[PDB]
């Protein structure tokens, strides 16, 4: 649905007048033609209109795309799942649709799908891993896109590279602490790094990664994140030998189950069972 | 900082080329003058540029405003605090800055500050409560703005009005369930309603409000919200007589304390102490 329709739909749903929203920045003729998709409007005049509608741009865009997040971000979660479940078919299908590679955006995801398919078919995707590596290593302002991309690409990279990326994003990651669903998505990626380091028996960089995640300024309502911080800290303690930390891991699992986070309680249940299995000294007496 | 500078700062921080971002939709001369704030650009061409920067508009705007949420939303949290703490001075100061009332936005917050000052000085603000009531009652697309406004205005309104608003927003509130920090802010307002109904000894509409909040589709990572749902449900059970529900309320408090949500654990601690004090039958044996 084009911007003209969405603005007018929001204007009528909030019982506003064209004058109330257009003020003395836009004409009725200018406003009408915009509604019918005859004319575009300067960006400062769109934000003016949204400002007077009392509507945020992210809310706006999420209506213009028929109540759906943007295709790149939704394709990125599909990619995540298809690789988890060894779904070569979904991966191969997403590879076809991005094979166009019209812009940088289509090259990164192309390279991401090829590189994950390479891992599933034990084939070289030397070119495509290089595209990904070069894009990520030259990010000095790290946004949501790179965070989504990095949660998804992380495990194809050697630990020196992951450490490089982690050390090099601390700063900006902090700046948007006040950002909604971004500050929190930054933390979740740090947990993914800790998980991946713990899983690679590279405990030394997991300790350094967690201590950084603790120093991140975390609002007391960010309870999934604060839970992850605590859980994984006790999991590090366990690996340094303390069965006192196993009760704390179990109690965090019980509390997920108490509040009906049953699917997440089971993921942590499976992880702590998988952790005791691979390092049996944790539980020893 | 104007849009031109922000785009170019993001472009250089991500080591992109003017051609990579401008593609064949914008000229170098057009792009440069935009950077120097000589020319604006059509809204579809700004979103094009942000799309190629791999940056979301909300992220973008949060950089253009020097890493700060928009003044209206930050003024709204200040208003919340100043009313909690009986700070007539901050309220009176915010009233001065909006006394301009240039647009709808400045009229709503003006009316909100006057109405909260009226409650603190036991004076009539009959005109201003009417402005607020009329704005809220005619919202068929309920956005974040109205949610922030309503958390803040809620308690000046009779319970029939609050029920009216609650029944009338279920639908749209659901649509943006997938929305980040919005779906979740919708739930928190529902808890505020439940709190306010429980506090007005109007248990009957608290039961109806909670049952609706339970039917809301809540992702398992939304743990502060799922915790609130569970806590307040057991608090309703308590009020219908079951000391079995008091252990569950205490365990949810203990888990906030375990994960370092110490300020939120104390708020719930104080509330359950204040709840037992006003309805002593809860604990009875």
């Amino acid at each position: 649905m084009n911007f003209g329709q969405a603005i007018d739909h929001l204007r009528r749903q909030k019982h506003f007048s064209v004058k109330q929203i257009c003020g003395n920045y836009l004409s009725r003729q200018t406003y009408y033609r915009f509604v019918n998709n005859e004319v575009d409007i300067s960006s400062t005049k769109l934000f003016y209109l949204l400002n007077h509608l009392n509507v945020n741009v992210d809310e706006f865009l999420f209506i213009c795309n028929n109540f759906q997040l943007e295709k790149e971000f939704t394709d990125m979660e599909k990619i995540k799942i298809y690789f988890e479940k060894n779904n070569i078919v979904g991966l191969q299908n997403l590879l076809t649709s991005y094979s166009s590679q019209i812009n940088v955006k289509e090259k990164i995801i192309y390279a991401l799908i090829s590189s994950l398919l390479g891992r599933l078919t034990n084939t070289s995707s030397c070119t495509e891993e290089k595209i990904l590596r070069d894009y990520l290593i030259n990010i000095e302002t790290w946004t949501h896109y790179e965070t989504v991309l990095f949660n998804n690409a992380m495990f194809i990279f050697d630990s020196e590279f992951i450490e490089l990326i982690f050390r090099k994003i601390n700063l900006n990651l902090e700046k948007y602490s006040t950002l909604r669903y971004y500050g929190n998505e930054s933390i979740r990626m740090f947990i993914n790094m800790i998980i991946l380091y713990i899983d690679r028996q590279d405990i030394r960089r997991a300790k350094e990664a967690l201590q950084i995640a603790k120093n991140f300024k975390i609002n007391d309502d960010c309870m999934y994140e604060k839970s992850c911080i605590v859980f994984f800290n006790e999991v590090l303690n366990l690996l340094n030998g303390e069965i006192s930390s196993l009760k704390i891991c179990k109690s965090i699992i019980k509390y997920f189950n108490l509040i009906g986070s049953l699917s997440i309680a089971a993921m942590f249940e499976s992880y702590l069972d998988t952790l005791i299995k691979n390092n049996p000294h944790i539980t020893f007496n």
